[PDB]
């Protein structure tokens, strides 16, 4: 679909954990959230350690 790309509402980081990355996807016309590189889990919870303590 032809849509207008707008940000993503004031709870951004609501469900999407360690200040996650909320999208709004336009050609579609879903939401996401993308994730930060060194972190892990499902929901993007924790951070991997062993590259901090090198």
């Amino acid at each position: 679909v032809v849509s207008h790309f707008n940000d993503c509402p004031l709870s951004h980081d609501g469900y999407c954990l360690h200040d996650g990355v909320c999208m709004y996807i336009e050609a579609l016309d879903k939401y996401a959230c993308n994730c930060v590189v060194g972190y892990i889990g499902e929901r993007c919870q924790y951070r991997d350690l062993k590259w901090w303590e090198l």
